[PDB]
């Protein structure tokens, strides 16, 4: 995996300066766009290797692509692929809803819950499934992805847990309740980027302080079917809300499921 900071001009920061220390960057050796994560120094050398690490143990078509790292000598490179229409909450919000129809819609769930199957399967957890953390390419092409948005986001969409910062209208009771994190929480992060999707970007739960998300969803609250979200999708969306991380289906399941409606 290892690559000559030589095969690499770095350019400009990506989407300005929204994934923090990224870089719009070409591969010399194949005229190629890539994107590059950088760091700083700060001492967060730790997290940035372990990163690099479990990016070599996992590929799939539906998987940010890691193509190579540079951690040898500072600066601190690990270089994927670019992806030509950038995050899929934008995506979303900007696109051509004639082009972007249900059938879309479907095809970019599809997706998700294939990319995050294999996760299932080689025990990964994701922790931050989001439309925030997709990316699209022509074709409606979506990769799942992991920026590490919790400390560069700019507002109420991360809040502070103990010097950790949550998405809570992402995050699993179990989660939230006990600091429990696992595939089941990623399930139930998954139920609620599928009504982004269905909503076209929409911010879920909207309204509704953060502080009675909780105590909402311990009394039963659910958000509502969307306008024109086929049922099937939404009864799915309910199963990935179970209150119990162990009523929740699997993404294998979900994979199944959305496999055979895309039809
Ligand atoms: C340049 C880079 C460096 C690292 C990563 N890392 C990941 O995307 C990633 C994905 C999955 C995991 C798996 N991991 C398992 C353990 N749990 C806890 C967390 C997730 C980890 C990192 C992506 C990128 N890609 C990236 N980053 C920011 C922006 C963009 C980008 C933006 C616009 C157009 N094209 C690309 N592309």
């Amino acid at each position: 995996w290892e690559m000559e900071r030589t095969d690499i001009t770095m350019k400009h920061k990506l989407g300005g300066g929204q994934y923090g220390e990224v870089y719009e960057g070409v591969w010399k050796k194949y005229s190629l766009t890539v994107a590059v994560k950088t760091l700083k120094d700060t001492m967060e050398v730790e997290e940035f290797l372990k990163e690099a690490a479990v990016m070599k143990e996992i590929k799939h078509p539906n998987l940010v692509q890691l193509l190579g790292v540079c951690t040898r000598e500072p600066p601190f490179y690990i270089i994927t692929e670019f992806m030509t229409y950038g995050n899929l909450l934008d995506y979303l919000r900007e696109c051509n809803r004639q082009e972007v129809n249900a059938v879309v819609l479907l095809y970019m769930a599809t997706q998700i819950s294939s990319a995050m199957e294999y996760l299932e399967k080689k025990n990964f957890i994701h922790r931050d499934l989001a439309a925030r953390n997709c990316l699209v390419g022509e074709n409606h092409l979506v990769k799942v992805a992991d920026f590490g948005l919790s400390r560069l986001m700019t507002g109420d969409t991360y809040t502070a847990h103990a010097g950790a910062k949550f998405p809570i209208k992402w995050t699993a009771p179990e989660s939230l309740a006990y600091n429990k994190f696992s595939i089941k929480s990623d399930v139930w992060a998954f139920g609620v980027l599928l009504w982004e999707i269905a909503t076209y970007g929409m911010s879920p739960y909207p309204g509704i302080d953060l502080s009675q998300v909780y105590e909402l969803l311990e009394k039963d609250y659910r958000m509502e079917r969307p306008e024109g979200c086929p049922e099937k999708v939404y009864e799915l969306m309910r199963a990935c809300w179970q209150w119990n991380p162990s009523d929740r289906p699997s993404f294998a399941e979900i994979h199944q499921a959305f496999e055979t409606m895309f039809q």
